[PDB]
């Protein structure tokens, strides 16, 4: 539905006390199962197979960190664990301030999402594609310890 | 200015995996010192002889922290180590992704921010009086490991 502008931060420790930052914009829009929210957190990357409750808890994450998602080709996934609207009702279960989806290579990830008219979430879920997601996930998956700040309208 | 939505969470994990919540809103207003952002992170107490550069750097603060100042009766600092609009830049300078000063005591504070038109932070400075601030420093006060939520328009 509406935008969602969203700012990468890699950020720096200087030795005199001080942070450095560089920053990356992409935009993004609002599925309708999440929150038309702003929120902001520590970035983590979860396997979409790392987002299954065949186990119980993984690891530990501290409460606010925006989940960040990179979905597969779904022919290369007949058998799943947990759709791709009950993958974000456990991030957000389990502190995600955030759930972000490069849909890229699975569009229809889209309209089961924004069909998703039935219990939304209190927080925000939004997805990415294009040349915004090549961008995040370059990010990603290059990177280590990056904050994502989402914002709407 | 305008408007700054604040809601304050107490977060706790349970063993099965999940966290819970308590969350309490409180309204605000934006300084024109700050960016007009929506801004998240976890709650720092900063001691207004504590944002002070007599001591080069304090302690370890992750980046994007909510620091919050309680401002006190300006009778009781004559001599300052930091104006009302330095503090905030240093905090800022320091990681905080928003800066929130309770002013009850204080409320010429609201002026010197408000008049803050030259080089204002990338980040967002709030402050809050009367019934909203002490909510928050009730919280802040009696609490430990909190994150604040802060939304504008």
């Amino acid at each position: 539905k509406e935008t969602a502008f969203v700012e990468v931060v890699l950020f720096e420790s200087s030795p005199s006390g001080d942070y450095t930052t560089h920053t990356t914009g992409l935009t993004g829009r609002f599925s309708r199962a999440g929150a038309m929210l702003s929120a902001e957190g520590e970035i983590v990357q979860m396997h979409p197979l790392g987002l299954c409750n065949n186990n119980d808890e993984e690891d530990l994450y501290e409460y606010g960190w925006v989940g960040v998602v990179k979905l597969e080709q779904p022919e290369l996934d007949p058998k799943p664990c947990l759709t791709v609207l009950g993958k974000a009702k456990r991030a957000v279960q389990r502190g995600a301030t955030a759930v972000i989806f490069d849909v890229s290579e699975n569009p229809e990830a889209i309209d089961q999402l924004n069909q998703g008219s039935e219990d939304p979430l209190k927080r925000p879920v939004v997805y990415v594609k294009g040349a915004d997601a090549i961008k995040l996930m370059n990010i990603v998956n290059k990177q280590k310890v990056a904050r994502a700040r989402i914002q709407h309208l």
